[PDB]
C-alpha cells in the first residue's frame, strides 16, 4: 500500500464530472473544479486541466495524470508550509501519506488549521492525537474517511486499507 492507493480508495474514480461530498463539481481521482455552482464554469475549468475539448468527460490515463499532479502538489505543499513541514519531517512513511491524504482532500490550510493535533503527532502521543482530530467538522461530514487516516496516524500501519 502506498498514498496513490490509499488515496484512489478514499477518492473513487470518476470519468465524468461529478459533486463530491460538499456538493462541488469535481472529476476523477477528487481532483476538484471549481467551487461555483455553474457546471458550465466546472466544464471550462476541465478542458483547462486536461488541455483539451473534453465536454465533461475524461480518460483514465487523463485521470491518473491529474492525480499524479495532485499527490505532487500536495507534497510539495506541506514542505513549503512552515507548520506542516516540521511535523511531516518528524513522521514515519505509513504516517506521512496520512498526512498527505488530509492535505489532499482539505488543503494545506485546512490541515495546518490542526495546530494541536498537528503538535500531539510531532510528539508521538497517537491515541491523544487521534482524538483530538476526531473533535472536526472533517470527522463528522466524512466519518469513514477520517476513520481511516485517523487509524493510520493512530497505529503506523495500513490496516484501515486492508
Ligand atoms: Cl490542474
Ligand atoms: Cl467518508
Amino acid at each position: 500500500m502506498n498514498i496513490f492507493e490509499m488515496l484512489r480508495i478514499d477518492e473513487g474514480l470518476r470519468l465524468k464530472i461529478y459533486k463530491d461530498t460538499e456538493g462541488y463539481y469535481t472529476i476523477g481521482i477528487g481532483h476538484l473544479l471549481t467551487k461555483s455552482p455553474s457546471l458550465n464554469a466546472a466544464k471550462s475549468e476541465l478542458d483547462k486541466a486536461i488541455g483539451r475539448n473534453t465536454n465533461g468527460v475524461i480518460t483514465k490515463d487523463e485521470a491518473e495524470k491529474l492525480f499524479n499532479q495532485d499527490v505532487d502538489a500536495a507534497v510539495r505543499g506541506i514542505l513549503r508550509n512552515a507548520k506542516l513541514k516540521p511535523v511531516y519531517d518528524s513522521l514515519d512513511a505509513v504516517r506521512r501519506a496520512a498526512a498527505i491524504n488530509m492535505v489532499f482532500q482539505m488543503g494545506e490550510t485546512g490541515v495546518a488549521g490542526f495546530t494541536n493535533s498537528l503538535r500531539m503527532l510531532q510528539q508521538k502521543r497517537w491515541d491523544e492525537a487521534a482524538v483530538n482530530l476526531a473533535k472536526s467538522r472533517w470527522y463528522n461530514q466524512t466519518p469513514n474517511r477520517a476513520k481511516r487516516v485517523i487509524t493510520t496516524f493512530r497505529t503506523g500501519t495500513w490496516d484501515a486499507y486492508k
